[PDB]
């Protein structure tokens, strides 16, 4: 037991859901502007001060405001047999502002593998960083 | 960004109805004050109010926690109202759900921390999430 799991961080953001989805989507594809007009790509990042690399297949779905990253190889694969990251944006139930959900769906390589709390804080911080460019 | 939710979900090998009973029993039962069981008025324990004593990253900690459950959804809720955990949060509720896998053998256990920060400089509860994750691991390793 304990090899298959999911970590989620969900944040409320005072921004329309479709607009925030467009900003997240554009930020990941490139950014001079905040908005822009399958796909395998390199993913280079710094995780708690350590530079890392990955290859990921990405998809997006505009109607559900969902970005998906399926990591196929790289530093994350040292601990995981499977590592998928999903970002979803949805309106708050009232309609003023939105809820942003980052999910990491993972399968550990073995029992001594960590669960990806370090990646969760990393993606959480991405939401915070982008939210900071939005005025209240 | 003051309102959010952190979630850890883990597949374990125990049966869902059994795992729910064990969690529920551990949380509804030597302390500083004597915990109390509560009832809705039918000869059934509906919950408990008690001291939660725990160690979080080296520091001993304490809180007042009220537990409620819903045997039908196999859902348990920890409602924390004062103590160490309330130093960063205006709201801190922990929801534990246990559901069978599709094949019916083993289950999926979900801990969700529903939190509201005091201000923007408050951390999100990643330390608590790792603590609760290890509790799932520890509990299942004890169940045959």
């Amino acid at each position: 037991s304990g090899l298959v799991g999911k970590l989620v961080t969900q944040l409320e953001v005072n921004c329309d859901a479709d607009i925030f989805y467009k900003i997240v989507k554009h930020h990941e594809e490139v950014p001079h502007f905040f908005t822009g007009v399958g796909c395998i790509k390199e993913w280079n990042y710094v995780l708690e001060g350590k530079a890392m690399t990955a290859v990921e297949e990405t998809t997006h779905a505009d109607e559900t405001r969902t970005l998906t990253h399926h990591i196929t190889e790289g530093d994350a694969m040292k601990d995981y047999k499977k590592f998928d990251v999903i970002v979803e944006t949805n309106p708050k139930p009232n309609g003023h502002g939105s809820v942003v959900t980052y999910s990491i769906v993972y399968e550990k390589i073995n029992e001594d593998s960590p669960a990806p709390f370090d990646y969760l804080k990393f993606f959480h911080q991405n939401i915070v960083d982008m939210s900071a460019h939005i005025c209240s």
